[PDB]
């Protein structure tokens, strides 16, 4: 997250860290959202590589013991059947991870609230992106979980030629584009939390940023629209 602030450790209890085995250690690669005690929602592009993955819930500082983390293996990966590695702009960037163990809930570990199916945010709706991704374009991951305010940019505006043009679809949410604040590599898969009717709900799964850089004016960070996939999500959780 470029232009972010350190989140309080109990602000976003549904955020997880998706990590892959690297030698004798584990490395963070993407965010994700805890949606069942044994299920995490993340981006399909985060699990394109044939790596060993684990999820960390109740994580705050990647490089220090926080005293609140639970570490669980990934037992099953279900990517949207329409996802295509070669066309992120086509959409379907979403995947569900079944955890090997059910995690325990507490103030640092909670299920993300999802929007009702079909919900679309009015332009300029208040949202926060969270994650441990690069703090600058071509930078390094954050140690502590970051958050940045990124107001939505509606479809008509985000799909206009000055913004993302045809690359953005109606199954996606755009947010930000101020040139200061944005998602960045390693934030993918994580949540976009938007305040609706007094409750924060996860409306987006972080998907991509411009090839030009993370914080690029009029290239808001783009997210899979969670409210477009509610039936798919329920179908996968029900069938496995
Ligand atoms: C997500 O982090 C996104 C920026 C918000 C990235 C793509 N996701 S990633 O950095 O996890 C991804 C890229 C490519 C590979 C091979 C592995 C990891 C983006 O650049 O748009
Ligand atoms: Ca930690």
């Amino acid at each position: 997250v470029v232009g972010g602030t350190e989140a309080q450790r109990n602000s976003w209890p549904s955020q997880i860290s998706l990590q892959y085995r690297s030698g004798s250690s584990w490395a963070h690669t993407c965010g994700g959202t805890l949606i069942r005690q044994n299920w995490v929602m993340t981006a399909a592009h985060c699990v394109d590589r044939e790596l060993t993955f684990r999820v960390v819930v109740g994580e705050h500082n990647l490089n220090q013991n926080n005293g609140t983390e639970q570490y669980v293996g990934v037992q099953k990966i279900v990517v949207h059947p329409y996802w295509n590695t070669d066309d992120v702009a086509a959409g379907y960037d979403i995947a569900l991870l079944r955890l090997a163990q059910s995690v325990t809930l507490n103030s640092y570990v909670q299920l993300g609230v999802l929007p009702r199916a079909g919900t679309i945010l009015a332009n300029n709706s208040p949202c926060y992106i969270t994650g441990w991704g690069l703090t600058r374009t071509n930078g390094q991951l954050a140690q502590t979980l970051q958050q940045a305010y990124l107001p939505t940019v509606d479809y008509a505006i985000c799909s206009s030629s000055s913004y993302w043009g045809s690359t953005v679809k109606n199954s996606m949410v755009c947010a930000g584009g101020d040139g200061v604040r944005s998602g960045c590599q390693g934030d993918s898969g994580g949540p976009l939390h938007c305040l609706v009717n007094g409750q924060y709900a996860v409306h987006g799964v972080t998907s991509f940023v411009s090839r030009l850089g993370c914080n690029v004016t009029r290239k808001p960070t783009v997210f899979t629209r969670v409210s477009a996939y509610i039936s798919w999500i329920n179908n996968v959780i029900a069938s496995n």
